[PDB]
């Protein structure tokens, strides 16, 4: 698809069998999801945003469907205001910026 | 152009007669630039993201040249860690997400 930016680029994602709404975010290096349960071990990570840093849990090799495209990669879980699909997964679905 | 997302989508912009590096950010509703002087009136605003909120100065009807494309709109100025080109100006240059 071609997504214009007059509205937030929100899409449906599927993770852990649950449908959620997430933002396709070219300004985010990483993918960060609101609190949920994910399988396996997690590692600590600090991520910096507009107002400073938040502590998140890093889960690797997580299966996530984004707007119907399958991705498998790192998902961070923490106190984010919105579910964010960052560049680590936008590259897996073949996303580019065009003008 | 077509910009891939293996690295941060950083571009040169010209604003208030100055050249700066900025991130093309589909996840940002607004354009936020590091501290600089801009002409005209401003009003205070709070913008939120990962890590909480920052106070910024809102300048309206500001011209920015982004990759050689001229665009006019609201520019927020404040203590952002990175210069961000948000949707308000990405739409003006005809930027879309494609996959
Ligand atoms: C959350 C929300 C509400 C959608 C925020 C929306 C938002 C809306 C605005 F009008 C103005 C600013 C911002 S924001 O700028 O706050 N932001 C945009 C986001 O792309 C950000 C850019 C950025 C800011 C500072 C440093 C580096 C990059 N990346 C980010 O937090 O990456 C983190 C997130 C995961 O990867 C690293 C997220
Ligand atoms: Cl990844
Ligand atoms: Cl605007
Ligand atoms: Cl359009």
């Amino acid at each position: 698809p071609q997504i214009t930016l007059w509205k937030r680029p929100l899409v449906t994602i599927k993770i852990g069998g649950q449908l959620k709404e997430a933002l396709l975010d070219t300004g985010a290096d990483d993918t960060v999801i609101e609190e949920m349960s994910l399988p396996g071990r997690w590692k600590p990570k600090m991520i910096g945003g507009i107002g400073g840093f938040i502590k998140v849990r890093q889960y690797d090799q997580i299966i996530i469907e984004i707007c119907g495209h399958k991705a498998i990669g790192t998902v961070l879980v923490g106190p984010t205001p919105v579910n964010i699909i960052g560049r680590n997964l936008l590259t897996q679905i073949g996303c580019t910026l065009n003008f």
